[PDB]
């Protein structure tokens, strides 16, 4: 029953996503709010402690209490010069316990800190409960994924974020081989397998290149971008909104946070509009000063405002195959990993530098990492017994 039962879990730095494998297929599980991911927010008020969607939601109104990004924190020490770096840029606090790092908050009206483990674990919980939820028993075992270039520690502290989540953790998977058991790459009998993995997240950008050699899996390289993502498209758009207002109004509305934020939200809907869409309209009554924002923007518009960002994705593709000691021809196949990889001039960029080559990207992106967790914990959980 439950015991026989094991879930998949990819647990993302913005996004989280829960699948599971029965009657011979993978079901992403659609959360309360009938979202197929959730995102990995934890937010602390005067009464509840939000997580997910109601978590992003209240992010504005709520940001010293609003934690995000803890994936970043996970498994290092306080004074590590990428916790330095990322602290500058954070609304919530992060404090040093004995060269560990917590983040410090109100809640309920008393001064509470969280170790980055305890902040993920609230995250697994909730990717927990959906899963009971959706198969009307609790489910225990889980297979959580992690990035390839995670150490020991990081995967440590990820094990135990499970442990106190209430998870029997069967196995921490790497993301990209996650990904390659989604498409089934290793099952394609004998001989050495090159699967290129690319990875274009809200806030990261990874590229893998991993070998399958009859079932066994090997990292031959990583390399990408940490601080590139989803994110920083919706900024441009912004970008682009704010210096259109000023030309339609003469009035600059950067300073004003409700204007940007209500702004970053309809940028971030209409890049996915683009998506499928040659064009997309922004609707934002009352913006600023009492004036609607009543637009709309072309997908060549968009893909000359990210242009620089799009082709910058391709050096760490390029420093990948070095690494990996490869030439392009060499790469059996392309593996889409990410919401992001959805655009279609990402497609067109990385399709073009792999000599006009077909992309793997049937599985929705952003659900193929769970996909894979759920048909490595079936198997797993098999196997045990
Ligand atoms: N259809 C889409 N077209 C463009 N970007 C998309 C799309 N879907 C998602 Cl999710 N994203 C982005 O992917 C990230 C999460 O994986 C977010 O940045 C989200 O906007």
């Amino acid at each position: 029953m439950a015991k026989a039962a094991a879930i998949g879990i990819d647990l993302g730095t913005t996004y989280s996503c829960v699948g599971v494998f029965q009657h011979g297929k993978v079901e992403i599980i659609a959360n309360d709010q009938g979202n197929r991911t959730t995102p990995s927010y934890v937010a602390f008020t005067d009464t509840e402690r939000l997580i997910g969607d109601a978590a992003k939601n209240q992010v504005a109104l709520n940001p010293q209490n609003t934690v995000f990004d803890a994936k970043r924190l996970i498994g290092r020490k306080f004074g590590d010069p990428v916790v330095q770096s990322d602290m500058k840029h954070w609304p919530f606090q992060v404090i040093n316990d004995g060269d560990k790092p917590k983040v410090q908050v109100s809640y309920k009206g008393e001064t509470k800190a969280f170790y980055p483990e305890e902040i993920s674990s609230m995250v697994l919980t909730k990717m927990k409960e959906i899963a009971e939820a959706y198969l009307g028993y609790p489910v225990t075992n889980a297979v959580i994924t992690v990035p390839a270039y995670f150490n020991d520690s990081q995967r440590q502290a990820t094990k135990d974020a499970g442990v106190i989540a209430g998870l029997n953790v069967l196995r921490i998977i790497n993301e990209p081989t996650a990904a390659a058991i989604a498409y089934g790459l290793d099952r394609t009998g004998k001989g050495e397998r090159n699967v290129l993995i690319f990875d274009l997240g809200g806030g990261t950008f990874d590229v893998s290149i991993l070998t399958i050699d009859d079932g066994i899996f090997e990292v031959k390289a990583t390399a990408g971008d940490t601080h590139l993502g989803g994110e920083d498209f919706d900024n441009r758009l912004v970008n682009h909104f704010v210096e259109e207002f000023k030309r339609k109004h003469k009035k600059d509305i950067s300073q004003n946070k409700r204007a940007v934020r209500r702004l970053r939200t309809a940028c971030e809907r209409a890049k996915r509009t683009l998506s499928s869409s040659t064009q997309a309209s922004l609707e934002i009554d009352s913006l600023f000063e009492g004036i609607d924002f009543y637009t709309s923007i072309t997908r060549a518009r968009f893909e000359e405002l990210c242009s620089d960002l799009f082709r910058s994705t391709l050096e760490p593709v390029e420093k990948a195959l070095r690494d990996a000691k490869l030439d392009k021809a060499q790469i059996h196949d392309l593996v889409l990993v990410g919401g992001s990889t959805r655009i279609p001039k990402v497609q067109k960029l990385l399709q073009d530098f792999f000599n006009g080559r077909d992309l793997n990207k049937s599985i929705n992106p952003d659900e193929a990492v769970a996909y894979g967790a759920a048909v490595q914990a079936a198997i797993l959980i098999k196997s045990t017994r």
